[PDB]
């Protein structure tokens, strides 16, 4: 097992790491829509959805994998009224990478770190 | 990295697949109590709990595994008043398949897709 | 698979086992701050955070692993205003065991079993 560290996702500040590479599989921490260059959160849910996905991608790529290697995500959201919009961004993200859609669970939680609108964790496999 | 597709669980609404088979282990998407034939959601939570579990089972069996190969579930619910009823159905389901109980997490979320009362994801292993 | 059972973590109430050992990987059930000897839930969030973590430790140890083998934690909580206290206890727990921090997701849910303030599920790997 090996820690994943990348400047292309928000840095871990505290008692977790961005990702862990087990060889056969990679786990990410839950990624929130904080911009790694600014430490700020875009207000618009479309922009948050894209940025959470970009943060996940940065970690998977730092491990030497690709978006197409992601096989499970969990998408925690604060408002299911945002779901159709989040889904559209998510679908286009995978389509743009010519990637098969992963398995997914999606639930509306009460609140997320920094009052973001979503948090996404991923599991990828090394094929 | 084989996709699992079965008509005995609801077809994928959004950008996800029902299950993925990695060879050593199978992940399902979070299953909601939607009838795969009719698209209907049963009104009583006893019926929703059974249907969510049948939907999980369909995907696991589609991968060539059994209920007894399920090693972890997460049960997301909207009302802890439903918990005893859900636990009863869940226990009977595993017992009917002569299956040891998996590990489990259970939490009450704010809301679920299609306003269902529960969503269940699973991980199964192939020995 | 092998079931993990220890009297050092609370006994299963519902239809679940404490842990499952797959050889390369161990999964725990979501651990809540119930005292394994008395059944009591401590009132204070610092004490709940410590107890949940000890319950995770008991199961990972029963599998022949240790805290430093944990690679992912999901921390479901009822109030993000508790997070600073929870995080300090969590950091101290890993630091006391000279353990690299795992990946993590943290979200605020509506409610948890037995009205606890947090529930922590772990995944560990056998190196």
């Amino acid at each position: 097992k090996k820690i994943i560290e990348t400047q292309r996702a928000p840095g871990a500040i505290g008692p977790y790491v961005q990702g862990v590479d087990l060889g056969s599989m990679v786990f990410t921490s839950g990624q929130i829509p904080v911009c790694p260059q600014t430490g700020e959160i875009p207000a618009d849910v479309q922009d948050q959805a894209r940025l959470s996905l970009e943060n996940v991608k940065a970690i998977v790529v730092a491990a030497g994998l690709s978006v197409g290697d992601i096989i499970k995500m969990t998408v925690f959201i604060t408002d299911l009224n945002d779901f159709a919009t989040i889904n559209e961004v998510y679908k286009q993200f995978f389509d743009e990478h010519q990637a098969t859609y992963p398995t997914r669970s999606c639930v509306q939680v009460a609140r997320l770190p920094k009052d973001v609108k979503l948090e996404i964790e991923a599991i990828a496999v090394r094929s």
